[PDB]
């Protein structure tokens, strides 16, 4: 029966992978918040596996278990980062919900009627660990999600285990794909229980994880019209509007129709996010505080001569540019709603 | 009472002129077809009047009465033609009912699902004029409208006619707006009844009236949003999709804010059509044939400096060309519709 052979391949995460010398299950399904979508897991393979090679050269996620990417990062923690961190400022994200919502302030001048549910600042390492140890003493419920760019103003340990990432490895990867140069690495840190919703980025992305362990669930690029992302002029552009913990299908009918990729990805691991798919990102309720590193790097460029029929990504970066260009055109973005339903209401619809 | 005071300043045609020499009214309001919405006049001035050049400079509708641009065309009926006109082909249309919808040929390559309501058929003049005859004393109903573009091949008495035309006013009229050159004359010759559905040109026009009379109902660019014309790809662009004899107001909701300005030439009268105006155009009931012959202008070169906000045209001019490039760019024009609902829907709506 098709309808339950379905219900098979949609697994999720799969069953909970077992740690070295029996010290027991890594997680377990408790430890997953609950979704209104179904989703088959991401393939966890060996680098050496010509199948990675395959997903990656096409677009699509795939788990490499062992690349030893961030192999010399695997020993960070709280204290050691602090110690070797550096002086320099730490972009600290405050917020009330477990949800953490990106927005860029650079467009938070054309929606004032935009209020961030989080807040951002700076701080030295060891204020976010003094704020991040107030709060979990003192029993409190202020979440915190640390992401900052890796500068030139790291410590000097911190500067070497950097020197021992496996660059061999991804600059082959850089190298094989056409991609642009690296254009950086963030640092993220948060707390258990931690959500990033679903978003999508115009890097390519190979995401490192390193200390605890946290979900990913992808969507191909196809599901845009499930999604339904923010205007491209909003504060919260890429990011879905929908909300995952309490979707509005009146306002958001197709997201009954999204089908979703998942994995949980622990120390070692290295999951490639292409450029394009949206990721939702959780860190494992009650796991513990987790520690990520990422590699972006800008796409390859674009092929000369366009092939047909575009791909889903081609035609997202179609729909991004009309928003833009009618932006400049109009000479006012809150005008380009009104301008495209004029022009499809009745004629297109 | 504002109501009542706008039930009067919608008068339409207004009370139909007299005749010279107490020859009677012109026409009356039941050779008037009966519509949904309400109309207020189009200003009948003399050219020498500072106000109809106002209009004029303003890009608004306006008839001239006194320009003498066709003078000499308004000896011009069907016996005079035929002896004068030339051997050369003539586009004659035909349809079974009075509305005469344009269709572009091109385009219908694109849309195969379209069959034309009217049909096309090159003949010579007197064919024409047979064919017309036929119809008329074997009492048939099937209806011809013949547009054709004047060209080289015309009869010298027609060349002298078009000699004589007013081309002092018109060239000096040309050159004040900062038109380009003129880029045609399309002579229109129609049985009573007949109808040209609303549309709108990008070309600047100087209507002049010869033989009998014609209802203009015109629509400011602003009306856009009433008027629901075809995609741009569509064989029938630029025509509304709207049917004023039996209304959708399901399909186009917005049809029942539409205001018009109407006015009803005869022989002699030029009314100026501004480039982006909606027109729709009818033969009076009963009124016998009627003879046109328009000035197609190139509009003006668009400012080098844009000012805001932007004037409706040029938004519509934005819209045009939006649909224009994504068909270029998913290289099938039957997926712009599918994209752009994909943009708007639960995003800008
Ligand atoms: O100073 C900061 O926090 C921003 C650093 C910037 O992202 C970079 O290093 O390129
Ligand atoms: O790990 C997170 O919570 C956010 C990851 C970010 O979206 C990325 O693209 O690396
Ligand atoms: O030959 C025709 O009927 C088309 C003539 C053309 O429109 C022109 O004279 O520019
Ligand atoms: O007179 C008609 O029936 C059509 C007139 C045509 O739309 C024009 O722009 O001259
Ligand atoms: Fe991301
Ligand atoms: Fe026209």
């Amino acid at each position: 029966m098709a309808a339950t052979a379905a219900e098979a391949v949609a697994s999720g995460s799969g069953e909970p992978r077992e740690e070295a010398g029996a010290l027991g299950p890594a997680w377990d399904e408790s430890q997953l918040r609950s979704y209104s979508f179904p989703t088959r897991p991401i393939p966890r393979l060996s680098q050496s596996d010509p199948r990675a090679e395959e997903l990656i050269e096409n677009e699509e996620p795939v788990v490499l278990t062992d690349t030893n990417l961030v192999y010399p990062a695997l020993k960070w923690d709280l204290e050691y980062l602090q110690e070797n961190i550096g002086n320099g400022d730490f972009s600290v994200y405050s917020a009330s919900t477990h949800k953490f919502l990106y927005y860029d302030e650079k467009k938070m001048a054309n929606f004032q009627n935009f209020k961030p549910r989080s807040n951002r600042e700076e701080m030295k390492f060891h204020e976010f660990v003094e704020k991040l140890q107030d709060i979990q003493q003192r029993g409190g419920e202020e979440r915190l999600y640390l992401q900052q760019t890796l500068n030139d103003t790291v410590g000097r340990k911190i500067v070497m285990d950097f020197l021992g990432f496996n660059w061999n490895w991804i600059n082959k990867q850089q190298g094989k794909r056409g991609w642009g140069q690296l254009t950086s690495n963030l640092l993220l840190i948060g707390m258990e229980g931690n959500v990033t919703p679903a978003h999508y980025d115009e890097q390519q992305n190979f995401f490192a994880q390193i200390k605890g362990y946290k979900r990913c669930i992808l969507f191909p690029p196809d599901q845009f019209e499930c999604l339904y992302p923010y205007p491209v002029h909003h504060p919260c552009d890429r990011q879905s509007q929908v909300d995952f913990d309490n979707p509005d299908y009146e306002r958001f009918p197709n997201f009954q129709n999204v089908v979703g990729y998942e994995t949980v990805v622990g120390p070692g691991d290295v999951l490639y996010i292409p450029m394009y798919w949206w990721h939702h990102i959780e860190s494992l309720l009650n796991g513990g505080i987790t520690i990520t590193v990422n590699f972006w790097y800008k796409g390859a460029p674009t092929p000369k001569r366009i092939e047909y029929p575009l791909k889903a990504h081609q035609k997202v970066a179609i729909m991004r540019n009309i928003e833009k260009m009618l932006g400049e055109a109009l000479g006012n973005p809150q005008e380009v709603g009104p301008l495209l339903n004029t022009m499809i209401k009745g004629r297109y619809n």
